[PDB]
């Protein structure tokens, strides 16, 4: 009686935190190209490394995603198999998680695999990826896991802060029109994951400590009420402590935890950006 919990490498982790017994997790690298050099976003990628070489690079860097090879070698030895993507509207690793399904249940047909579009990215996806581990942790069987985390993806959300886009608007998952006006010149993009798994705009923040103000409005408004957060950050450590302690001054049962961004959410969301994932009501 065996679990895989596998992920994108749009979700931070890649180890993750007291896996359930039978349960192993793997994480499916996406790339990232600069120049003539590939980067493949495992946990053996040097982040910084990366991020100065394309820093550096005038010519553009681009993301790839998961083959639906890849996937299928990240199912072997599981019988019960759940597949959190990145949301499927910015790229394609959903696609290939779906083909992937389709392929090896004609292979292996005593098989089950639950594929999950986040919609999201980053902090919210880990929530997702913590709380199928708790699911099973707790007992459930698969059908049982996938009604519940069904409904749990429906109490979380993201939130974004980016002091940085260029990299979304070079790789047309932003929009020349909102590009602009955030990311530019001490304007911070606030931002939440949309309900077609876009990036959509909430308000702009001139400077750190109104981006931090905005960050806990936003999360007031949305509906948080003391649950779980999970922030993903690319050097933004110390905005996301004081966000935190705020956080935790208003919710003091608040369960928070702050990670570093995998290679393809640094690449992405940029150097002072964060990620933050977070249950709603
Ligand atoms: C909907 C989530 C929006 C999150 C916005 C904030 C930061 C962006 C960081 C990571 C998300 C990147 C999404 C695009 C991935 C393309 C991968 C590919 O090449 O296939
Ligand atoms: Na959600």
């Amino acid at each position: 009686m065996t679990w895989k919990i596998i992920a994108d490498s749009g979700c931070d982790y890649r180890q993750l935190p007291t896996p359930a017994i039978n349960t192993t997790f793997v994480s499916v690298p996406l790339t990232i190209q600069v120049a003539d050099q590939v980067f493949v976003d495992d946990a053996s990628l040097d982040i910084d490394q990366m991020m100065e070489t394309m820093y550096a690079t005038a010519e553009a860097s681009k993301s790839a995603c998961p083959s639906p090879d890849d996937y299928l070698r990240a199912f072997e030895g599981a019988k019960n198999i759940f597949l959190v993507t990145i949301t499927g509207t910015l790229s394609g690793s959903h696609n290939s998680a779906q083909l992937a399904k389709n392929i090896y249940l004609e292979d292996h047909p005593d098989t089950k695999i639950h594929v999950i579009d986040s919609l999201s990215a980053g902090g919210e996806v880990d929530l997702l990826v913590e709380k199928l581990n708790d699911l099973i942790d707790q007992g459930l069987s698969f059908e049982e896991v996938v009604e519940a985390i069904t409904a749990y993806q429906e109490k979380t959300k993201l939130l974004f802060v980016l002091a940085k886009v260029d990299n979304l608007v070079k790789n047309g998952r932003l929009s020349k029109l909102i590009g602009t006006v955030v990311g530019l010149l001490n304007i911070r993009m606030v931002g939440k994951a949309s309900e077609t798994g876009t990036l959509e705009l909430l308000q702009k923040a001139r400077g750190s400590k109104k981006s931090v103000q905005a960050a806990y409005d936003e999360l007031v408004k949305a509906g948080y009420a003391g649950g779980r957060i999970v922030m993903a950050q690319r050097n933004n450590e110390k905005c996301c402590q004081q966000l935190s302690e705020r956080i935790r001054e208003t919710f003091p049962q608040a369960d928070i935890k702050i990670l570093p961004t995998s290679g393809l959410c640094s690449f992405y969301a940029e150097e002072g950006g964060l990620l933050m994932g977070y249950e709603i009501d």
